[PDB]
């Protein structure tokens, strides 16, 4: 569970060179291509490149299956759960992950950074255990590990906290700390000294507890940050650093893997976490609760014809009053969601549930439907559910401008507020992770902003990671990540005007 097999800055020829020179039959590595990826596997003394497409909904292993994360794909195939057979029939077997040495995707690596800058950052934002690695300014080629140790966090003036700088020599492509073991990369060195902290001569234990947070920003300055991330790419490096931490979120999904529930998932290997699974009071639905660390969400898949009734049971049980569909019924020739709502003015029964379609309202980017949900046998249980069906989301990538999405979310939020103590807001697309995660993260950040104003801190990676711990693969592509950033920027600018 390390994910050292993903090389962010490698190309096809370099991957072939690595697999043949420093590898053996069974060695594999994943690499990024424009939005797609490649799994290069050594077999029979040669290399085979399998394409992995991710347009925004899921990872598509050509000749394989759909996955919410590259980590889960590699796990699925290494552990023999599935066999990556080729069109010929011969099995392509993953065996030995060829570890990468590039640290640009590590949370704690800040190349362009001086000693005084790093010490100032640690004094300001770091606490006990906060650490970072930087390039040595006095020794070109070597590095420096700056670690803080003390009692409290912040720029204290009592001598209880302090910053220590440990030199890291890079000799013959191997990293050491002036003596002892020589590690194959900065990552191995950092992990070793995380497990086995250094002890100073007088007792001080240099604990590498958490990396120094460099992503939390004040909203007012997002503009600058965006430019700082636009000058490889800033957005790309930050999103890849976020992806690197996906192997720490492979939680249990046994309920979705049950044989009774197989037919209730649109995609086989995209399942809900057990600890945030939506339980029905026939208890299974591919849905998860998303709770920001007041308004909660339900992230779920597009309805299957055999799950519409369970979907409406969920909406009723959870007392949800707002639904957000971010996909049309068919995309690029494939079906992504079954029509689960009645035609305008019509009334339809889904199992024990009943749904009237009172009125519809066609907007530029979306359609609003005022449905009335009730339970057959008791009319007192009639309630109004407002379905906001977004229709102008491109089949590939993300919108070019976030204004439509922002007004959409603003209306959704006002509607959710109009109903007192309303249940979670249901949000779904196809697999319920890509567009769903993007919309939910944007809604969370914009709610923070609207409540606390411009004078507040926002952390996009932290929010996305908190949401990913509740459903696998929330926010799928770097395009959606940059779109989140740009939508926050646009909302800040509109509020400032
Ligand atoms: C310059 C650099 N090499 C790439 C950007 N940078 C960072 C920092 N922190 C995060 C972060 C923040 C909160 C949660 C999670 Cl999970 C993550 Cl990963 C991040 N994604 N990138 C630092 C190193």
């Amino acid at each position: 569970t390390s994910r050292r097999w993903f090389h962010p800055n490698i190309t096809g020829v370099e991957a072939e060179n690595l697999l043949l020179t420093r590898g053996v039959d069974g060695s594999f590595l994943a690499r990024p291509s424009p939005g797609d990826f490649t799994l290069s596997v050594r077999r029979n003394g040669a290399v085979t490149h399998i394409k992995i497409q991710n347009t925004g909904d899921y990872y598509d292993l050509y000749g394989g299956e759909k996955f919410a994360t590259l980590a889960k794909l590699v796990q699925y195939y290494m552990e023999h759960h599935g066999q990556l057979k080729e069109k010929n029939g011969d099995v392509i077997e993953l065996k030995y992950p060829l570890n990468c040495a590039d640290p640009t995707s590590e949370r704690w690596f800040h190349g362009h950074l001086s000693g005084k800058e790093a010490e100032k950052l640690l004094t300001e934002k770091g606490k006990h255990g906060s650490f970072l690695v930087r390039e040595s300014q006095s020794h070109p080629g070597d590095f420096v590990l700056s670690v803080r140790t003390g009692d409290d966090k912040g720029e204290s003036n009592d001598g209880k906290s302090k910053v220590t700088h440990v030199m890291i020599r890079c000799q013959e492509l191997k990293y050491d700390v002036g003596g002892g073991e020589r590690f194959d990369s900065l990552t191995d060195l950092v992990e070793h000294y995380k497990k086995n902290p250094m002890v100073e001569t007088l007792g001080t234990v240099l604990q590498l507890k958490q990396p120094l947070n460099t992503t939390r920003i004040n909203a007012a300055e997002i503009e600058s940050r965006v430019r700082e991330l636009s000058k490889k790419q800033g957005f790309w490096e930050e999103f890849e650093t976020l992806q690197q931490q996906e192997c720490k979120l492979l939680y249990s999904r046994k309920e979705g893997q049950r044989q009774e529930n197989k037919n209730k998932n649109r995609y086989k290997n995209i399942l809900p976490f057990d600890h945030t699974r939506v339980v029905l009071h026939s208890d299974y639905i591919n849905a998860n609760i998303i709770m920001p660390e007041k308004k909660s969400y339900i992230a779920t898949q597009g309805c299957l014809q055999n799950t519409v009734n369970d979907f409406w049971r969920m909406v009723f049980q959870e007392n949800s009053r707002v639904i957000v569909m971010t996909t049309k019924e068919v995309e690029r020739g494939k079906s992504k969601c079954v029509k689960y709502w009645p035609d305008e003015y019509a009334l339809k029964e889904y199992g024990v549930m009943r749904v009237r379609n009172v009125k519809e309202s066609a907007a530029h980017d979306y359609t609003l439907r005022e449905l009335k949900l009730s339970k057959v046998g008791q009319g007192n249980t009639e309630r109004t559910v407002w379905q906001y069906h977004f229709r102008t989301w491109p089949d590939h990538g993300v919108p070019s401008d976030p204004g439509g999405v922002l007004d959409f979310l603003e209306e959704v939020h006002h509607k959710q507020e109009s109903i007192m103590d309303a249940g979670p807001v249901v949000v779904h697309c196809s697999a319920g992770i890509g567009r769903t995660g993007t919309f939910i993260v944007i809604d969370i950040l914009i709610d923070i902003i609207r409540e606390k104003g411009v004078d507040c801190d926002i952390d996009v990676p932290k929010t996305i990671q908190m949401v990913r711990s509740q459903r696998s693969g929330m926010v799928q592509t770097e395009a959606q990540y940059r779109f989140i950033y740009m939508a926050v920027q646009h909302y800040i600018e509109t509020l400032q005007r």
